[PDB]
């Protein structure tokens, strides 16, 4: 049976699988040609289908785990192709399934058509929060997985840099997918969804799709990257003239996101790549901003930013730093991670033993 | 001397004219023309150029001031028409001008072109709080100023109600102009901005005119009005299948704004109407729970919405009224007002004695 955890989300299906490599000679005599088969399709592959991605540099060599030695490997599809996924499944040719996020529940009838299949539904925060501490205890094959942008505010200074969680409480959990869920994290065992936000990844994906016709999420990163998004947006010194001081807003903040766009000769000359960049700025800072109230409200200096609404998104990454470092005066650290999208997966695939 | 108090704002300049009707018959003739000409000219036109609009349904009939009886006025225009609201007080034919919001500062050398013109600049935060509590304190020429949303999670039930503030504090202020500002009142003397949003009316209509083409504010508000925002909102039963009733999200939530336009095929059915619904209660519902979370923060259970954004929009106000019910069990109230524009303006005016 292998070893599957599997994060099933509103865009993206997360898998983590554990290969063994201790296999003795006995054992590998007496596999089973169909579980023999699955292990070679997802090693000697990157790409599944048209669709499937393993993020190699992500694996974890050589951990152990239900007292196996093996790998953790990474794996991510679109949710709307798990119905392929599963037809494949049911492959005449071939076993335990922990899966969380809102997709168990909604295919948990499909899974159900692979005769040999239990399926096992875990919630989906107390994965979140069993796989992030997991991740960060067993590191990333020993570098650290949490790490920040020291001197967020300081562009010729600003680097990433590492971060130690070795006692990680308390938390706030910021998970950036479709929409975004906050946690927070008292210790191990209380932890509570405090907050959260229907302005998600899903909502800069769905904009930026809608005002320029970009086709991909990786094509709206690099449109944005060569936007000007103080096109579209009115600056505090659009209306001041300059620096609103007796509030402490500079003239460059933004005092209305797209609010140039009222204008039709604004809107005339505007750019998609302006309009990608205003649309990530625009859900990037609200984001930070929500954090931050929840953050001072909860008592919690340390917010850690999850999903995959960061993967390959370093502009929102240090959105996210000089925010917070700015508006707390270095009080609040934006905490991120290796392993962002992947941590439901992992923590449901550590519920293994619980059936 | 003419009366008045200008809030100018990034988006429209409101006015608040005191009209002097207790006028003795040695006053009258002793008139200056140019002064005597004013007057004429803002009582006798409701519409002013291609752009002023008088808003007759405020005004405040027989009020005392300054120790005068004497009607309140209430007057907007663009703050793009400005300039032309400058040059015809240049006009050969023709006084102190309190002043505030952004435009007071930027526009601070355009109104000293006006010879006989002393501009005293006022704190915008100061002039709102004044304002409003003046307003409330002389009533809606006997009516209540200050009205809210009875049982705003009932349809069949939902109706618009007074609300007394004759002890108003302590009280959230959320000012929902081109971006949102919120105030903490806790008294007449002691108030503060907590925080704000760049995500305001201004967002709500600069991005209305990117995806529908739409022309104005009003019309953006009957697009809307035809509109099915879940056609481009991903809702928590999309993704879950049902109910994420572990933490309480009802299936009809929005999980993800606009999350449902990352797929092509429903960003080619949807309308400009469900856009532009969808646009609207992305903003207004992402201001509501702000704004709950401030007043939460703040130990505050009234929360009171002003600006312009809320102007003949009552979809926005239900919207904020049963978002702040439903969410805070009922112990959070949405308070509305009839003068919610002009309460800047009003202060502006009252400071006045000053100077
Ligand atoms: N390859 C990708 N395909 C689609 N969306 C992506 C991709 N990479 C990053 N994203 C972003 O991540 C978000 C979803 O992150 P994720 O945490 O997996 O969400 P969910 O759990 O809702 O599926 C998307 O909204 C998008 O902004
Ligand atoms: N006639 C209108 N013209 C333009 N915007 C309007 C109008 N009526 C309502 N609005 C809305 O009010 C918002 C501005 O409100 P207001 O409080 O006057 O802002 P500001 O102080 O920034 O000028 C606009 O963003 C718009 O959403
Ligand atoms: C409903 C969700 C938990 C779904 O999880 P996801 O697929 O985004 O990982 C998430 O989209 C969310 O919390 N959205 C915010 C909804 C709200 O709090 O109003
Ligand atoms: C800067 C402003 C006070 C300008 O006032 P306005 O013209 O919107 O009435 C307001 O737009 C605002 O507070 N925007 C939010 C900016 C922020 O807090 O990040
Ligand atoms: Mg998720
Ligand atoms: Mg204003």
């Amino acid at each position: 049976s292998p070893w599957f955890g599997m994060d099933i989300g509103g865009t993206l299906v997360k898998l983590s699988y554990f290969e063994p490599i201790d296999i003795t000679a006995e054992e590998e005599q007496e596999e089973v040609e169909s579980l023999k088969s699955i292990r070679k399709y997802l090693t000697s592959n990157v790409a599944y289908g048209s669709t499937g991605i393993r993020d190699v540099h992500l694996e974890l060599k050589d951990l152990t785990l239900f007292g196996r030695r093996g790998n953790l490997h990474f794996i991510r599809f679109p949710t709307q192709d798990l119905p392929t996924f599963i037809q494949m499944g049911r492959d005449k040719n071939f076993t335990v399934l922990c899966a969380t996020g809102g997709g168990a529940y909604k295919f948990e009838k499909d899974f159900r058509t692979i005769g040999n299949l239990h399926l096992h539904k875990l919630d989906e925060l107390d994965c979140l929060v069993k796989g992030l501490l997991y991740i960060d205890s067993v590191s990333f094959n020993g570098q650290a997985e949490c790490y920040y942008f020291a001197n967020a505010s300081e562009p010729e200074r600003c680097q990433k840099m590492p971060f130690n969680l070795d006692d990680p409480y308390p938390l706030l959990v910021v998970n950036i997918g479709s929409g975004v869920s906050i946690l927070a994290v008292h210790s191990k065992d209380n932890y509570k969804r405090v907050t959260g936000t229907s302005l998600g990844g899903g909502t800069f994906l769905g904009l930026c799709s809608l005002l320029t016709g970009c086709e991909s999420f990786e094509e709206a990163l690099e449109m944005a990257s060569k936007g000007d998004s103080t096109q579209a947006d009115k600056l505090v010194r659009d209306i001041y003239g300059g620096d609103y001081e007796r509030f402490g807003l500079p003239g460059w903040a933004v005092a209305s996101s797209f609010g140039n766009m009222i204008y039709k000769e604004k809107r005339e000359s505007v750019s998609k790549e302006d309009l990608a960049r205003a649309t990530l700025v625009t859900i990037t800072n609200n984001i930070g901003s929500v954090a931050r109230m929840c953050a001072v409200n909860e008592k919690i200096n340390r917010v850690v930013f999850v999903g995959n609404f960061l993967r390959v998104n370093t502009l929102s990454m240090k959105l996210l730093a000089y925010a917070l470092d700015y508006w707390s005066k270095g009080q609040l650290k934006a905490l991120f991670l290796e392993h962002e999208g992947y941590f439901g997966a992992v923590g449901a695939l550590l519920g293994l033993p619980n059936f």
